[PDB]
């Protein structure tokens, strides 16, 4: 009974919350006001989806992003946040099951990518058993939190994930 | 029939966003693609008096929302178009889409006075097919893996009847 | 019937207006501007507010009921010509309402504009229409040879006219 | 009847003005825009609001029934002039509120806004009007023929006139 | 003759348009919008350049001498009808160019457009034109009586019509 | 003086209104708007372009010399009635030209604009020029008692008219 | 004199600026202060139709910009406005001040049909005063203090003339 | 009298200072533009809110009744000199409220903005007027010849002016 | 033709676009909006130019004759098909360039842009180009009935298509 | 031969290149392009006053600069920059002397102040040779340079400077 | 029982009558103002401006008790002047030490901030004496700064680091 | 004797003619372009972004020798995408060496940043090596990451830190 739809201007505030630095559209913002011209200017851009993740209720679970769309090499990275109050329930496995569905049978995309802090073997388990294998441990890739830290690059094919059961 | 065909208005773009929400593929307003309903509204603003296209809600007696008629592609110097009808989930297996093809094609035939109206159905919806058959409707090709529709690519009759054949 | 008005058509009336096309089977125009929906037609309303070429008077009775809609069109204040046309609404058809109403826009054009010529076109397959007008002082001048494509055919529409000296001098 | 006031147009005041028109059967123009229907009245109010070229004042009784109005049009700052139109409502016609309100108007025009001189226009075929504004010190200095088009036919006006320095003494 | 052209107006073409009224002592219209000056021309042509209501084209002979104008107008592509207009410059009347440039303009509308009708309107006092006209296969299908106000006087018109069939079997 | 032309106003032609005006020690208007500079003039050139309650010629020779200008002014389609102005440069008064421009003007507006009155103001101090009104066909309808303030004082103006029908059957 | 008035253009803005660069005061354009040139030309953009100022280039005949006529508080109602006329530093002292407080004085009251003219002189310049009175002018106010100019409050003579005094 | 305040004026006066004009009989300005009607007076109000070239304060009572206007114009920062106005209700007229806001408005004007001269304009024909403002410090510095055009003639009106210096006492 | 070349479509172009519609007898069309003339094609061509629905190539022979252009019209990037078209300019056809042009453009739908399905109208009426499609690789998928208004008729058009796939071979 | 004029639009470019935190109207910017916007859109406020210093070849020679204008008070804050290739010429002395003049005798302020940097004594002695007091030695007032620094605040009143030599 | 919260649209009435008792000029982010129709304006404008920081003052029975307010925040000397207005009927409650000890509090222990100063009527030796009780030192006597109440008068400007507030 | 210089408006002719050689899609700040009038387009949207920084390579003559590219540039990661373009007429010379160094010692002496990656063609191991050879070292081997050719290709990902170049 989780539920995905398109990203509205009313989810805006979500988006925020869900933050403390942060990107739309690869331009920087802080401030909500910010964050709602980022959203105005970039409504019909194709290089970035969102998808806010909703329960029976219309609580607000957490988004999907895929950001760097390329319609020529067919890969997006896809990012999966889910609000503090909803983690641990199990939505993880289903979320991300539902963002591929979309990258692979509508979006018609061929890679999905993904970076996990190295430190956080739990998410990296966690995607392996959706289906993604790791192609890069990248070395001191992002300064987070006073030092600089390693990130696994983590794939999975269309062709993989759509016969997975055949 | 009670049901009603009228033209297309604002308010009416929730019903239309629904529409989508079930269905497989992605969504074209006036050939822009949209996912949101804030795509959706912008697009609705932006080709308000655009004539390429034109879609009409279908009522019943008591105002319920029962789906969409919709031309596309209309061209006015071969006055052709393309024809496209969803009904709501809830509405299917009512027998109405026999009517609403014959009010699309009725309005397309004797009020815009187009040529030609065609259609796209998935092959592997024989059913449609037949329907379309009894309507009228003929296959002028089998589409070789025309679209990516549910994981992988599928072809589709398109089928089409003439203004002189329907006005007889 | 004595008791029917004419007033300039307002923001309002346009709710009326888009019911009267509804029934009709033929498309609209707002200063030749064609459009379906009721959102249209606002945005159209709102564009040529100003505009002189068209004028529209909607029709009521003592009540207040909506009557109908004289229309005139294509206003050209050269050649001081213009076209006319009039729609009952379908629950007040058959009410001998049309002659009052034709004569109501006559005399505002001819009284008031001061036009010279007034026309109209009507549907050849409507004769009983024809000889109304006829009766309104109205001439045939032209015969319209397959000029509208209106329920599934092309059809000839009669062109008809009448002049201010002749209306004036009844 | 000295219980008439005069006070400045408001917004609200609107409905008033184009229902004084309807009776008329003439083509209504505010500041030289030709209007119908009270919506082009209202965007025409909205635009000319700030606009000296008229001056308009509705008239008032004590209870705040609505009697008339008072119209200066064409006013020009440089030769001190304006065009002078008053339109009394049907139903308060015939209680001799014309001449109190014609000698406002003139008030305002010569002991306010300093104007030099004050025109009107009366139909020929209204020798009544013509007497009385004659009566208000008003003289014809024009019969423009086939001026306008009333009712069907050009039709012949005079223009009457009255200027400040006259106006100012017939009360001394 | 065989070797005059006719192609899609362009911006450059609107001096040559303007100077093809100055003539004629009728007042010019463009896309419905009334026009006497080349600057309002010019800001016509800016405002109507994609509209699909009416379509010019100027005739050219082989040594790009600017011979004259095609005009269609009031083109509505649900009834699939339009006005046509022909203007040949004074300098190249007399020479028989409006019989191929007349055909040209149906060919144009028939055969490409797919209209359905083409439709004229004709000085009832030039019968030399009606002639030109019946030639070319136009019907009388009205007489407009005192349609237009030309040269100090009301003017009655014909009205002439083709249909695409009668075109487009005329030549089998 | 046959070989005399009138042509629309352009923008071009706005230098040459704005120098026949310095001359003249009135105050100016364009569409009822004043002007002093030909800053404004220009702005409100573009500003009224498309409007039709004025209408102007520019008046040249043969060979292009700029001669002077009509204008009617105060077009009002319903009555169909406008006043009329010329004004000659310096250069070219005396040498006949009036008449042949207040004739043209008269045709303009009473064969194509199909107006039925023109009128204008002339200074009552200047008999010479009624007089040549008069002989154009003009006839006094008022006496505007210091109408103007001009030079130094209000002065009185005829207002003179001719209409269509008049013009049309001399 | 070969003198000649013309209303004020875009064109004149550098010379009405350096017209102040010489000057004590603070400027202002429609009673809105300004310093630069930009700000100017805005000011110039906003009020280019605006009656309440009026503003005359003095040239001579070889078209020398010789200072600048103003009128400024003109108002419609009372017909009075104050009057100011400045003589660029390189034509001081060759009589100009006569003729062109004279071409302002017959604008003001032959052509725009104002009742009054009035100026401020500094008490501090009795040559200015003693001119104004033999052009017409009479002292109305001697107003305390009025202006801060060059470093201390200063006394003006306010003077007038009337329409009426000047026409005969 | 000692229980007269003054207050910045806000959107909810401007009922109160369009009818203070109604019986004026002279024509009205705010921030240099003319109005006749409450609508337009509504609109300058909104343009001008922020402008300190004037400023007003409405005068009330201890019982909040409208009593008053105290209006400073034309105030200039550089010259540091204003224009000052004051209007009273009709039915507030001779009660002995004229010298008691004269002086408040005097206080204001020198003790908080900081201007350097007061002046203003009374009709010549109005000695009684003439006469308060000198007991309260103004004097004479013009006498206008013809300045408005007032109830159908030309009058001459006294501008009458005060400075910071003198109106503000030493010990 | 080995040495002929496409380049992408430029502004400096747009002449030789326009006088290519000349002849053709139909009308012409710019990311589906109408044109006839070359201004109304130049306001097109500004508005369209970072637009990725359609992708234009002239082609040029060694000497930089202007010999015609590749069009890839209905480019939609989810189901990742596009409509071809090639106009040769009247003086270079008969010379076996279209072949070649055929295949450049098959080159960069299927190696470059990723595409997987090209398709073409072609004239029932011109047997001769449906021929040359078919040695080409195209298979018919449509026969459309009175498709378009050409000359005066209306007329039937074959639908073609070729496949990725199909195009891009093995070792 | 030194000439102060209105800082214009032409002169943005000057004013930027004397810069590198740098405020227009106390808003900040580091881009031409900011302060270009800053420029158009404060162009009328008054609570700030620029004047660029020219030779009698227009090279351009330096900026004073008045800002925290305050009406009521009149007061104003003071200060100069001489470019780099200007300074040790002897102009600050003349450009001082200008600024004061304006300030006092067509502003009609009250009140000039500046503040100068503890660490650099020769400016404050030039200053109090011009006639500022120090009327305040504000302890780590800024951070410049890696350090918390002391600055002098002085004035010079109205009065002062306009009967010095009475 | 005294505590401090961020300052809110409903706040803007004690704002604007804090001030009516006051013969100075008020400002809100450096713009003057007198009426409260002007106020509100300018709280709109600047509701996510930084540079002032305002705190209204309440008892355990929300008494509005009066206004904390830092402005000129500076972000990279990190500065700000305080000032601190208690309306008149609960002055003399020696609420004025509290406060300052709660500014001080706030702009040290969470602003982060490097030196708070004042400005104080030289004239008013008291309120002088009281700062510097606080631990506030003169670093500066300001020579006719402000025209109050009809003559130009002199301030100290105190500080205080923070380093030596936290020791 | 080869230098590298910021990339000019002049040079976008040389930029477009070194993407005529090479059967990929060329981008600028992430928006593709084909032609000159795009690429125009998109220089001067992007003329002050500092994302991506080019410097043109010359010879001593002023012969256009290729391109310098760095891409993604973050300025918290320190982190930055590099590419080198060398014109077919000067392969061969073994510039390739020289400009990577030149890249690197731009990168990290200068802009300060921490790592620079590049991708490369797991199908040209050549380059591969080349690349060890200036010190960097593989961190990913991408799986079907681009459609180059006519398929899908893997890139081998490659970085150098930073530390490591500057010891």
């Amino acid at each position: 009974q989780l539920t995905l739809r398109a990203l509205e201007r009313g989810d805006l505030r979500f988006i925020h919350n869900l933050n403390n630095m942060s990107y739309w559209f690869q331009e920087p913002y802080e401030s909500f006001d910010q964050l709602e011209e980022l959203y105005n200017k970039h409504i019909h851009d194709n290089a970035e989806r969102r998808f806010v993740v909703e329960d029976a209720q219309k609580n607000l679970i957490g988004l999907v992003e895929l950001i760097e769309i390329n319609y020529i090499h067919r890969s997006a990275e896809f990012q999966i946040i889910i609000a503090p109050e909803h983690q641990g329930k199990g939505f993880a496995r289903t979320l991300i099951n539902r963002a591929l569905d979309y990258s692979f049978t509508i979006l018609n995309l061929h890679k999905i990518y993904l970076h996990v802090a190295v430190e956080n073997p739990k998410a990296v388990h966690l995607y392996e058993e959706c289906g993604f294998v790791e192609e890069g441990h990248l070395v001191e890739e992002f300064f987070i939190n006073g030092r600089y830290q390693d990130v696994k690059r983590m794939y999975i094919l269309q062709s993989k994930y759509l016969n997975r059961s055949e």
